[PDB]
């Protein structure tokens, strides 16, 4: 029996922060909206006992009680290739002493789940001598190298709270949906973000067939698609059938669709996004946003680009909006405030450019062509300048 376990390991929030937070300690904390916030509660109640404690992490979801102001001299808050997050705690590089993270409750085994976030959570679970873990009723039971047994907690905090949601198309961000999905093929595995160009991108797709997934991260656009038949990765050569991620968030509707379904399966980011295990998805196409590009080619995000260079019939397509500041500021410079040898197309709402296989002339301009057209003639006269 391993619920005997289970009763002789479980605490408040309080006495695992007061037992596990030793002076000097540096803790980490699991992420997006598995974020174990009861704890964070609970260190702030306890400040008042805790000395040098480091935290680490990324996104937190609700999260408040760490950069109180109060927290000084209590606990502070330390820190682009996110698959080599993992390797900062399993090489040492943030000595790791206790793994804060909330999972879900265990199955009939004494197995939980990660639920929503493998990414770089269960990595650090791994490599931590006392792992903090919330038990919530709460937390979907999904699969995949997602999980982790109740011997190797040393606090539970059982409790139950609904996961953070975050709840996520437009005019000109359509248009860009539109485009890309010119590129984009009955059968192919795609990788995007979240946000109106990803749900964009989803919004353009419903006449595609057989699409697969293996993205670091997704929203209820994903669910959408699944539901309607479209997101079905039968083509899939990894991981056939199932659509794989590192981690997810959104509404209450997503938690409860992946809670417990067969064809969802998380894994970690040491993994997801690694060129290398990308690579092996045929058609593997990943599409990113980035803030500004240049005139020749220039700007997870980076990760999927190599490891979508490496699939049989991939591609990489970065995609966003020819302005900023309400059209007075182009995203498509001569000079940025990463080099070019990355990219093979780029969307806007003015359309396509290919990049693969482009001189440094071609490229130039090729942009300029689907740049605002406020902007194309100082563009065009830059080239020139260089010709």
């Amino acid at each position: 029996q391993w619920q005997e376990l289970y009763r002789q390991r479980v605490c408040s929030a309080d006495e695992a922060v007061v037992d596990s937070l030793k002076p000097g300690t540096k803790v980490v904390f699991g992420h997006a909206a598995a974020a174990p916030v009861r704890f964070s509660q609970a260190m702030y109640r306890q400040r008042e006992k805790l000395e040098n404690i480091t935290v680490f992490h990324m996104l937190y979801f609700g999260d408040a009680p760490h950069l109180a102001p109060e927290m000084r001299s209590h606990v502070h808050p330390t820190l682009c290739h996110f698959h080599e997050v993992p390797e900062l705690f399993r090489q040492g590089f943030f000595p790791l002493d206790v793994a804060v993270v909330q999972v879900s409750t265990p199955n009939e085994e004494g197995y939980c789940s990660f639920g929503v976030s493998c990414d770089y959570t269960k990595a650090a679970a791994e490599c931590a001598p006392v792992v903090v873990a919330e038990v919530n009723k709460q937390m979907p039971f999904i699969g995949g190298e997602n999980l982790i047994h109740i011997s190797k907690l040393t606090h539970i905090i059982e409790v139950d709270e609904p996961i953070a949601e975050v709840l996520p198309g437009s005019d000109l961000e359509l248009r860009i949906g539109q485009n890309c999905a010119s590129l984009i093929k009955d059968g192919d595995t795609l990788q995007l973000g979240i946000g109106g160009i990803p749900d964009a991108v989803l919004r353009a797709l419903e006449g595609h067939k057989d699409l697969g997934i293996h993205t670091e991260m997704f929203t209820d656009g994903v669910m959408r698609m699944i539901r309607k038949g479209i997101i079905n990765g039968k083509k899939k050569t990894l991981h056939p059938e199932k659509v794989v991620t590192s981690l997810i968030f959104g509404s209450k509707e997503l938690y409860d669709f992946v809670n417990n379904n067969p064809v969802i399966e998380c894994y970690p980011v040491d993994y997801i996004n690694n060129p290398d295990v990308i690579g092996k998805n045929d058609r593997m196409v990943s599409i990113n946003s980035c803030l500004e590009m240049d005139l020749m080619g220039q700007a997870g995000q980076v990760d999927f680009l190599r490891g979508a260079k490496r699939s049989k019939g991939g591609i990489s397509i970065m995609a966003f909006p020819s302005t900023a500041k309400k059209g007075t500021e182009s995203r498509i410079v001569p000079i940025l405030k990463t080099g070019r040898n990355e990219v093979d197309y780029v969307v806007t709402e003015y359309g396509v450019a290919r990049l693969r296989g482009a001189t440094l002339r071609q490229r130039a301009e090729a942009l300029t062509a689907i740049a605002h057209p406020d902007f194309r003639p100082a563009l065009e006269e830059e080239i020139r300048r260089r010709f």
